[PDB]
């Protein structure tokens, strides 16, 4: 029966998911120094559920015309190692994407966490977080609770029940209560609201959305039916709702990898890439 | 073993918080909150989240903000305490800390500690800096402790610590990441006085609770597994915040177990420090 030594020790040959790539420390395994593109905004990112939250806020700043908010979205392959460049390490110690450059500053204001990506770009522009202050909190409240809440769905459910190379039923059981709890606090509050955090959509529809939206429209981690998403009625209604907002459908596709290939567009230079750049467009 | 097609919830679990622990939200039970008469209204527990924020409410009374006058009313996680109808109106997630602002009226709700120090932090001025590249200097590592501690406590610390069957592979999953974390915030320490630069910040009485205090030994019995010896910078900052009178003071807010002169069940008025405490109340 195992027992845990006294000191943790990292066993290099025992593979797994992300074998790769985790680690036991931090910092760079290689030099490179990252680009820097023409628009103000420099974004590092993988349109996973967390750099999507980042370019759907960017596009629906684009949509209000927000000159200030054009982008280049360069993307950083995490499946290869990118994020432990010596170029992303110094954007983000942390090694994770997304991580954001904010060029009309000398020197740049380096961004990471997408949690602070999204409430610096609120705060630098002035839409999409109220200015009332018990609207405002109202809306923190939910922009942190979804920060602390991915973390069980995507590190705790998603590795469980997705990724792990053994099916372990105590840990699949733990995170999918948890993810199921979740959604059911998302759910009550969608039965009174249009939007997470009142009846106007914010960075906090725009932090939830990729993670526990997609959950329920069946495109994270093979799911929806393990999770009985469609019990979540007013996740679902709310998750289309926001799912068919034309920002949120450019925006999910930027750095996207997987999924269809007209749903990928590897980076974003410019607005016309949405019109010719697409995978589906570079085939041959 | 195979997953089901669709997950079920089967009972006969009696593992770590399996008691409290459900796949639905909302009440137990009907109960109204108890409200006192400072301005500032806390409900919570004296675990790492709850001292982040009575270690903010702390510095800023050292500063003399009165107006961070408040009561830190107990709420028993382990009897479900967070699941009556007054606490879930509070927080409809039914976690600590959290607060509510009765200078508004309706009162404010704040839920989940990272937005609570951010709001008292903007309420009164102290604690964010008002530097453009500092302030988001400061937000990313407070955004980078609320999005790391899940894995410091609901893995590390429940598969490590409180599971008593100890399952290798989330074992090593969990603590190769909290090692991982330990040395980002090693490096980071390596370079600046405090967590976000040259200042002490909300983010450090984020980090300090969880990260510093699991390096000096306070939490999960696991100092010497993590090799917390190794992370000598994380050392340094955690010596030099404990020494904080407010830190001090804070982190024995709500705290129920441990010495008995580091622990104040409830703080309802400054003196209960001198008069209130456990080891005080001796006769
Ligand atoms: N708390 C984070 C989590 C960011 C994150 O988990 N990024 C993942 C991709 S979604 C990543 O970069 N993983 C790289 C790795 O684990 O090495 C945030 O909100 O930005
Ligand atoms: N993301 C959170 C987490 C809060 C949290 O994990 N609270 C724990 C105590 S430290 C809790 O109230 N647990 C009660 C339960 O799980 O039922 C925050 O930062 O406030
Ligand atoms: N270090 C990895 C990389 C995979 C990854 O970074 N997952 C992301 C989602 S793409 C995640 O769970 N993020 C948690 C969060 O957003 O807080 C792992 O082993 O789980
Ligand atoms: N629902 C529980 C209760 C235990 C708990 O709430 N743990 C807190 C620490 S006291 C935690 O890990 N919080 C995670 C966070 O702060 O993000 C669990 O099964 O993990």
């Amino acid at each position: 029966t195992y027992q845990p030594a006294k000191v943790w020790t990292w066993d290099k040959s025992a593979g797994g998911a992300f074998a790769n790539i985790n680690r036991p420390v931090s910092g760079p395994t290689h030099e490179k120094t990252l680009p820097v593109g023409k628009h103000p905004l420099q974004l590092y990112s993988l349109g996973t559920p967390n750099g999507q939250k980042v370019t759907i806020m960017l596009e629906e700043l684009l949509a209000l015309g927000v000159t200030g908010a054009e982008y280049d979205a360069w993307l950083i392959r995490i499946g290869d190692g990118d994020q432990f460049s010596s170029g992303f390490v110094e954007v983000n110690p942390n090694s994770k994407i997304p991580a954001l450059r904010d060029h009309t500053h000398n020197p740049p204001i380096r961004v990471f966490e997408s949690g602070s990506i999204l409430l610096y770009l609120a705060e630098k522009f002035g839409y999409f977080l109220p200015q009332d202050l018990a609207k405002r909190t109202e809306t923190m409240n939910w922009l942190f609770w979804l920060q602390g809440a991915a973390p069980f769905l995507g590190g705790g459910f998603g590795h469980f029940y997705h990724y792990a190379p053994v099916k372990i039923e105590y840990a699949i059981n733990r995170f999918t209560m948890e993810a199921k709890r979740l959604l059911d606090v998302l759910d009550k509050q969608l039965a009174q609201h249009k939007f997470v955090a009142g009846d106007e959509y914010t960075i906090a529809d725009m932090a939830i959305w990729p993670w526990f939206g997609n959950v329920v429209l069946g495109g994270v981690y093979d799911a929806a039916e393990f999770l009985d998403a469609g019990s979540y009625k007013h996740v679902q209604r709310w998750a289309k709702e926001v799912g068919e907002r034309p920002a949120v459908k450019r925006g999910r596709i930027v750095n996207r990898t997987n999924g269809p290939l007209n749903e990928q567009l590897h980076e974003r230079h410019d607005a016309s890439d949405f019109e010719t750049n697409t995978e589906d467009k570079r085939q041959g």
